């Protein structure tokens, strides 16, 4: 029985609006409704993993476990087996996956993170599950972020918070926070953006809705500005928009748009608004492809309808060799030739490299730096061709080719990370100098940049 080089994984983000479920959410986890939706022809294939993230869920983790899984086994016959669960407060992760699957995942970490202070501390975070399946590591996180049409810049600080301290993965991936730790990140939930138009634009808003006319509703949506400034979800992909704004209805149909200031709301007006979002993240050169990003129509019990999101995600095998693991493939190298960091910091400590990757047996830490004045005032880290050449476990080009190089800069004073990017081994040639090149983030916002030129040797 062969191991994959592709499965699927579904994505579901719900806010129930701390009411039960309605008997039938099937139309959910078979991509059915608005938007990019899922060929009838499919409907009996199950997808390889399905994550599902609630928010303002009331239900017990017995109660909603129940529900999925007997929700799959109706669509595919197939009894699913139970990954992860992880609950804070109201917001919950569900981990499900086909039971051929059981002795490919490993590694299982959950999470969660409290946002806010005070106030503001006590409903809104994170949950998130990692895993590895096979030598494909996997992240998931769903957050419901905080409320309010004028509380965008809470939300990006939200987000900061979500990624600096949620602690999933391998932690020995210690200068790295979770938006370089996985081959693919699932990033969804109440994400809370919302359509920047004016209040008095109501009316208005709803009519394009009814007319499927979402380009100048899009147009204001707030991640969607918000990301394209490199204020959030920096490095992250969404698939296009085309299913109507998932809040705020009326609850029992979706023929109406509740938008008008209440106690209940805080005297807060709720415009129609895409809530409810999915995003991801994948190391570069891996194949990756959202095959469905839509809402559904016939679950009506909250005030927000459900969004899916299926993808297309490649992996790989736990290789094995002669050699590696438990000791080097002498026939395999990486070289970095002419390699430079620029770093937007202020800073004049001197900086080294540390490349990490589950290609070699343990991290590598590079020579310090030559520091120059870069022409419009940066800072330019020269490595030269001192870096060291680096000792992949397994030199076999079918393993080394789908490798990446995590790297991270870090100050010789304080040893604190500057800069985290990474690297793919994917090359359009091997013992032949070519162009690499990452940005650096940290704490997910641009930091600087690192580039250069690699030579890859495999046994081929
Ligand atoms: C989808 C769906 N949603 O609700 C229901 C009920 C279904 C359904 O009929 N599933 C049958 C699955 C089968 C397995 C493989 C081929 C034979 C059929």
């Amino acid at each position: 029985q062969p191991e994959p080089d592709m499965i699927t994984i579904f994505i579901g983000t719900w806010n129930m609006g701390n009411a039960p479920p309605p008997k039938k959410i099937t139309s959910w986890f078979l991509s059915k409704g608005q938007g990019k939706t899922r060929d009838d022809s499919a409907d009996y294939i199950p997808h390889d993993i399905y994550v599902i993230g609630t928010q303002e869920d009331p239900l017990s983790e017995k109660e909603w476990l129940e529900i999925l899984k007997h929700s799959l086994q109706e669509i595919t016959s197939v009894t699913f087996k139970t990954v992860a669960i992880h609950t804070l407060w109201n917001i919950r992760i569900v981990v499900l996956a086909k039971p051929e699957h059981e002795n490919r995942i490993s590694h299982i970490c959950t999470d969660n993170v409290k946002t806010g202070i005070a106030n503001t501390l006590g409903n809104k975070g994170a949950v998130g599950v990692s895993f590895m399946f096979n030598g494909t590591s996997l992240g998931f996180v769903n957050s419901h972020l905080t409320s309010g049409s004028e509380k965008k810049l809470r939300r990006n600080q939200n987000y900061m918070n979500i990624l600096r301290f949620l602690a999933l993965g391998d932690k020995k991936l210690s200068p790295f926070n979770i938006t370089h730790r996985f081959t693919h990140l699932f990033w969804f939930g109440d994400l809370n953006y919302r359509v920047d138009l004016p209040t008095w634009e109501a009316e208005t808003i709803i009519q394009k809705i009814k007319q499927q006319q979402y380009a100048d509703l899009l147009s204001h949506d707030q991640l969607l500005t918000e990301r394209r400034e490199q204020k959030v979800f920096l490095h992250f992909e969404e698939e296009e928009i085309t299913f109507a704004p998932t809040y705020r209805f009326e609850r029992l149909t979706r023929d109406k748009y509740a938008y008008t200031k209440q106690k209940a709301t805080g005297m807060k007006y709720n415009l129609p608004s895409w809530c409810d979002r999915v995003l991801w993240k994948s190391y570069p050169l891996v194949h990756v492809v959202c095959q469905s990003y839509g809402s559904t129509s016939d679950i009506m019990t909250s005030d927000h309808s459900p969004v899916f999101a299926t993808f297309e995600a490649g992996v790989t095998s736990q290789f094995v060799s002669k050699n590696g693991p438990g000791t080097v493939d002498s026939q395999g190298q990486i070289e970095f030739l002419r390699c430079y960091a620029t770093l937007k910091t202020k800073s004049q400590t001197k900086f080294y490299l540390e490349f990490h990757s589950s290609c070699l047996e343990s991290f590598v830490k590079s020579q310090e730096g030559e520091n120059e004045e870069g022409s419009e005032g940066e800072l330019v880290v020269k490595f030269g061709e001192t870096l060291p050449k680096l000792k992949p476990i397994i030199s076999d080009p079918e393993y080394l080719l789908d490798q990446h190089i995590l790297i991270s800069i870090k100050s010789s004073d304080s040893d604190e990370s500057y800069g985290e990017g990474c690297i793919a081994l994917r090359l359009e040639a091997t013992e032949t100098q070519l162009p690499i090149y990452t940005p650096l983030t940290h704490h997910g916002e641009l930091t600087g940049h690192f580039q250069g030129e690699i030579k890859l040797q495999t046994s081929q």
